[PDB]
């Protein structure tokens, strides 16, 4: 599909049996999700943006479904105000910028 | 052009006869540039990102040529971690997400 940018590029994602709205974000290196208690091992990390840094938990090899497309990779979990699908997963679902 | 996302979508922009590198950032509502001088009146503004809120200077009706495509619109100047082109200008240059 094609998504114009008049509004925020929010789409439905699925991780386990939680469905969430998340930004398709070309400015995000990594995928950052709102606080959720995912199973398995993780590592602490700090990521920076406008306003400074937040602390996140890095979970690896998490399957995630984005608009019916299958992805699997690293997801950072922490106190972000919005769910952010970053480039690590955008490539997996075949996402490009075009103009 | 078509831009893939295995690397950061950094492009050369021209603003005030100056060449800068900026990130095409679909998760950003606004276009935010690192500290620089621009002519004319500005308004104090505050914006929020992943790490909290910052103060920026709001310049309106500023021409920027992004990867050869002309835009004229609002540019915020302040302590962003990197120059970002947000949706306000991405729409002007006809940028869409496709997968
Ligand atoms: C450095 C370039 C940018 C600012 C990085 N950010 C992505 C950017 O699209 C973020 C995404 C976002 C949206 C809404 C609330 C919080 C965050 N956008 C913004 O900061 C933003 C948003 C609205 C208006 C505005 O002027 C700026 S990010 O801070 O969210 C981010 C995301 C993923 C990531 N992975 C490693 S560092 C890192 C930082």
């Amino acid at each position: 599909p094609q998504i114009t940018l008049w509004k925020r590029p929010l789409v439905t994602i699925r991780i386990g049996g939680q469905l969430k709205e998340a930004l398709l974000d070309t400015g995000a290196d990594d995928t950052v999700l709102e606080e959720m208690n995912l199973p398995g091992k993780w590592k602490p990390k700090m990521i920076g943006g406008i306003g400074g840094f937040i602390k996140v938990r890095q979970y690896d090899q998490i399957p995630i479904e984005i608009c019916g497309h299958k992805a699997i990779g690293t997801v950072l979990v922490g106190p972000t105000p919005v769910n952010i699908i970053g480039r690590n997963l955008l490539t997996q679902i075949g996402c490009t910028l075009n103009f």
